[PDB]
């Protein structure tokens, strides 16, 4: 069947509850003080992290070289807790799926799985006005308060959940290569 028993372990260990002025997101932590979050969350300079406020040291709202919106913001938070690092748990390329999980973490939903079934690299999609890149789609109705939520299947973190049309669902890719350490480069 679906791994409950991995996406249970990721949503123990690597989840926060975010909140910006947009409302709360599941935040998945990815190692380090390094997280991410749904680019429509609108992060500023400051977060609530399980309702503390935490500076936020960076944010990169990630774009393909199309400067098409992928619909990702990594930050790095100013907090004394490390996350698990579990770099290693995603994707090296883009890929379809089978019978992945959904799971949230919010004050409505503390902790909440769903599965959603099969998988699909997408592509593109109009995501409610913004033309959008790396889109996974899945035939399963999600709704608001989701939004951030950890899709897996046994072994892999594969993306977070940032909208749905009431029929499918859809995620933003997460990539290994999104967080290596690289080059030294102006990014603001
Ligand atoms: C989470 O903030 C939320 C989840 C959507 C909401 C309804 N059901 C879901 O799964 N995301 C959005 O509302 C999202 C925000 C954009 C700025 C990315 N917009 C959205 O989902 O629009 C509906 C739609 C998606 C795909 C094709 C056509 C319409």
């Amino acid at each position: 069947g679906p791994g409950f028993d991995f996406a249970q372990a990721i949503m123990k260990k690597n989840t926060v509850v975010a909140r910006t002025e947009k409302g709360e997101f599941t935040m998945l932590g990815v190692h380090d003080r390094v997280a991410v979050i749904p680019t429509h969350a609108s992060v500023g300079e400051t977060i609530y992290i399980n309702d503390v406020e935490t500076k936020v040291l960076d944010a990169c709202a990630l774009r393909d070289l199309t400067d098409t919106n992928l619909e990702i913001t990594i930050v790095k938070l100013d907090r004394n807790q490390k996350f698990r690092d579990i770099r290693h748990f995603l994707p090296r390329y883009e890929d379809d799926y089978n019978d992945a999980v959904l799971s949230v973490h919010t004050s409505k939903f503390p902790n909440m799985y769903i599965p959603v079934g099969q998988v699909t690299n997408y592509g593109f999609l109009n995501l409610g006005g913004t033309p959008t890149h790396r889109i996974l789609m899945y035939n399963f109705p999600t709704r608001a308060g989701q939004c951030g939520g950890v899709v897996t299947t046994t072994g892999k973190v594969i993306g977070i959940h940032v909208g749905g049309n009431g029929a499918q669902g859809f995620a933003a890719m997460l990539l290994h290569s999104y967080f290596t350490d690289t080059a030294k480069h102006h990014h603001h």
